[PDB]
């Protein structure tokens, strides 16, 4: 009696579905993913293998537990990315980015402290356990998916929450969340605001760090690696702030830091930023390639800020996925009615992308 | 600048008695964290850089979809390791260990279900983006701090949780859950228990995962390369269970999400456990060394199957743990009110840590 699916306690969502199990996908192309295709420079990686070679054995039990240098060059970074004048005592860093919202949560939440979010339609919230009490507020407009500002204000002022969380640009459809209207939430913000700028390295729009300088006590900008450094960006958490906030933080430090080897290996992947941001340029300027290419063919084409893009009015999405998958094409189905997602990527694989769609869009009535 | 923390809304819980400035904690020995001490060989560095050499430039364009080579490498090092028969269709790999928790939840869990887990657990409450309401409880035995397994059962027959997360060995004390007992909680699970194996690799105690296949469709457990991988494996996560999670897993994992740098990192370090196995020996060798030189000063040690001891027990925790520090020995407070946590470390490092017990001994609860 060997056992299968039908005896473990699956999500009923999951039910009857064939598992694409085996390496079934020879597809050429992987639009599907959530971080960055460019490969990395030779000059890169060979920088990457010095850097860990030469920390690796010597420098194994002497990390910098306080990871200056690395926050150092994150705050040389960002300066040149945003242009917002920052140095290594508004950064702070750690594993990864559930490892810094932790963080954050021992200073400014826990217990009798409390909490709300703000999440679109669709959007995957972080589930807080410490002592903290959480509220998340769905308030999307009926239109784009994007965040309504309204709501979300009157629910600052009424909520009147310890932490707010934000995302921006946000899932599902990558909408920024304007300068202005931040100020607006940071306004009647009695504690702290967190804003998650994951995704900010993609956005064609004014950072929310800009705003650190004006609202000092309050807002704190989360960020991460992950996405536009692939190689050697281990998948790393920052926060920029008032040097004060950072304070905060060395005050409440983890029982683990930053590995010897992990931080050269992100200093290294810093190091060649020029490139990882000239191919981010890349990206963006594809991206709208992309969106306005599939405007022209008749899709509905929902705008966005990321490295990806919501997009369809497909009748049968699901149909269309399958579809785009027997067509070389791997995008996303993130289960919301009518629309995929699909990652923006290399010209010649967004053509390709572009291509399935035609075929798909004329095969249909 | 003008502005400074008195303006930050910190929760007055840690306002004062703060901070620690690291220039105060610069001490000489560090038995503080939970990695392994032990440096990585240039054998195993030069190999798991030509891997990745190799794997960044031209081999960034087909990763293996299901990780079969490394999954295959896993199950070699694991059915070696626990001697219970493993193959590539019973272990899922993932980047990290929030990963498997992540889709062992977007499985079994997730927005609509429940989830329950355990104090003693972690020091860390973790934070993960399911959807799936997680609620944690108490249920350690004063006795000894292990998990007080009548407790853990009497709240999983109330709550009827969808998946029970149990950590073994569990953090504040580094104890792992009887066999017997494990069965006795897995009875009284309606969906799933994740039993997580993270320390696993110093556990004298046999794993968890002999009750798999006695238990398939209720049992699986986790692991990692964190603990006991000084290097190349870094994060990254698996798991162990019947083929029916694997092909579960399959169904809901975004499909190519394991780069083949990171699996190319991977599979290296698994072609050198000998190395790091016969390091790991030396931990628990070492553990035990402490442990019991522990007990003859007249410590209470609770008897650990992890890399740290919890040990005690001070008249103050607290003030002790300063003791250790103007001695120059930085270990952790875990919040336990007569005792701390003290993680294994080198011999030279581990015989600093005792001669400082010897005389801060003069400390202890009497009689």
């Amino acid at each position: 009696h060997p056992v299968t699916l039908d005896d473990l306690p699956l999500r009923a969502d999951l039910r009857g579905k064939a598992p694409y199990g085996a390496p079934q996908l020879a597809v050429p192309v992987r639009l599907n993913t959530n971080e960055n295709p460019h490969p990395p420079t030779r000059a890169l990686v060979d920088d990457v293998v010095r850097s860990v070679r030469e920390a690796a054995i010597d420098l194994h039990r002497y990390p910098d537990r306080d990871a200056v240098a690395l926050r150092a060059d994150l705050a040389g970074y960002l300066t040149a990315q945003t242009g917002i004048q920052l140095g290594v005592e508004n950064i702070w860093a750690a594993n990864g980015s559930n490892e810094i919202l932790q963080q954050l949560l021992q200073a400014f939440g826990g217990p009798g402290r409390s909490a709300i979010g703000f999440v679109p339609s669709y959007s995957m919230h972080p589930i807080i356990s410490d002592g903290t009490h959480t509220e998340w507020i769905e308030a999307s407009r009926a239109n784009d998916f994007g965040l309504d500002v309204d709501v979300a204000v009157a629910a600052v002022v009424d909520r009147k929450p310890d932490v707010v969380f934000i995302a921006s640009p946000n899932n599902p459809s990558g909408q920024s969340v304007s300068l202005p209207d931040l100020c607006k939430l940071l306004d009647v913000a009695p504690g702290i605001a967190i804003v998650d700028e994951a995704y900010g390295e993609f956005s064609s729009q004014p950072s929310a760090v800009s705003l650190v300088e004006e609202y000092p006590s309050k807002l704190v900008v989360t960020r991460t690696m992950s996405k536009a450094f692939a190689f050697a960006g281990g998948r790393l958490g920052y926060l920029i702030a008032t040097p004060a906030v950072i304070d905060a933080m060395l005050l409440v430090r983890l029982p683990y830091h930053l590995s010897s080897v992990t931080q050269a290996a992100a200093r290294a992947a810093l190091r060649h930023s020029d490139d990882t941001l000239s191919s981010v340029a890349a990206l963006i300027a594809e991206r709208e390639r992309v969106t306005t290419s599939l405007n022209d063919m008749g899709f509905r084409v929902i705008p966005s800020d990321a490295n990806f893009v919501l997009f369809g009015e497909f009748a049968d999405a699901p149909a269309a996925w399958r579809r785009y998958l027997e067509a070389g094409i791997l995008i996303r189905d993130v289960g919301i009615p009518g629309y995929l997602r699909a990652t923006t990527g290399l010209a010649e694989e967004n053509d390709a992308f572009l291509r399935a769609s035609a075929r798909i869009a004329t095969d249909l009535v």
